[PDB]
């Protein structure tokens, strides 16, 4: 009983986490996860606040109201080479990576680990935030609070 969340830099107090390395996140489980870190699913505007710091990656993940990619340079394999807040138009599926918004992060870029995942409930999962450094932080609980993402 594990899951490992994988988590990017902050940028503007935007991050991205996917769960197992894989896109495997329902909208449900998304505002949970990022409940668990004290945290929020991004507005638009934040997201594009969060890509003027420096913010790209090339996985869909949840914001409120939509799924999206934030894209910096354009790459023919990431959002249909398009810049900017790149907004999924047509899928037939549900399940992506999620975007978090933390407010009491640094203004800028915050390359630093993160070490905490602070508002997990008890639970019996044991949780594993994966920084892309390598440094990792467990603890046993839970986050999801809907039956149907368990
Ligand atoms: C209100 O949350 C009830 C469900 N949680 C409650 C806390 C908890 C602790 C250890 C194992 C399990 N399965 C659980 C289940
Ligand atoms: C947005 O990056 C998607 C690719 N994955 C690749 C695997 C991985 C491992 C640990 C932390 C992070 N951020 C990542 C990122």
């Amino acid at each position: 009983n594990q899951i490992d969340l994988n988590v990017t830099c902050r940028y503007a107090g935007v991050f991205h986490v996917e769960k197992n390395g894989r896109y495997s996140i329902s909208r449900t489980e998304a505002a949970d996860l990022c409940q668990a870190f004290n945290s929020t699913l991004p507005t638009m505007d934040q997201m594009k606040l969060a890509l003027s710091k420096g913010f790209e990656t090339c996985r869909y993940g949840f914001i409120e109201g939509n799924v999206v990619i934030p894209r910096i340079h354009p790459n023919a394999i990431c959002a249909a080479n398009h810049t900017g807040v790149y907004i999924l138009v047509t899928s037939n599926t549900s399940h992506y990576d999620t975007y978090c918004f933390n407010a009491s992060a640094p203004p800028e870029e915050d390359c630093t680990s993160v070490t905490d995942l602070p508002n997990s409930f008890d639970g019996p999962v044991t949780i594993t935030i994966v920084n892309r450094d390598g440094t990792r932080y467990s603890k046993k609980g839970e986050y999801r609070t809907h039956q149907e993402d368990i």
